[PDB]
DNA sequence: AACTATTTATAAGA
DNA sequence: TCTTATAAATAGTT
């Protein structure tokens, strides 16, 4: 962007509003681009801080929901406070 | 990247699997981000060809999970025909 | 595992 | 609505 920003909760109400919208869809996108070149399934659910759902999957939402309830094996699971150490370590 | 890529699946496996572990951290860094800057939270489930589950959530991975099976109301639902005809008809 | 030359994303400007 | 300058991601290289 025309400046950098810090990751930090946008305070100006429209700002976040519209950041939101752009960079949803930036998400949706790479997330179709990794499912295509990888072969793989991704489900994605956002629930945006009204409340309101949005949410993308490669194919079949209840299909990929079903088969993660179903998982048993150990497996990579990263939130944002894991997230935020890798940068950190990085940076 | 050194040369544009199009969007169709990597043949040579371990090409596939270099560019699934490095775009992958990618979109789970982006996700981070959306989740941080809109105060959104986010659950992101990935299964590759040999049906191994990798997931990010924003802070609770079932929480959001359970909210989405929850909801009933109409919402954005989007896939990969839906991205591929978005960004396509940008022309 | 890193680097880097390019592409892609997106913060603001228009 | 729609560019544009700039930041970030990443494909191919080392």
């Amino acid at each position: 962007g025309r400046k950098k920003i810090q990751i930090t909760r946008i305070m100006d109400e429209r700002n976040r509003q519209v950041t939101f919208t752009k960079r949803k869809f930036g998400l949706m996108k790479k997330a179709y681009e990794l499912s295509v070149l990888c072969d793989c399934e991704i489900a994605l659910i956002i629930f945006n801080s009204s409340n309101k759902l949005f949410q993308y999957a490669s194919t079949d939402m209840d299909k990929v929901l079903l088969k993660y309830t179903e998982y048993s094996e150990p497996h990579e699971s990263r939130t944002n406070t894991d997230i935020l150490e890798t940068l950190k370590r990085r940076e």
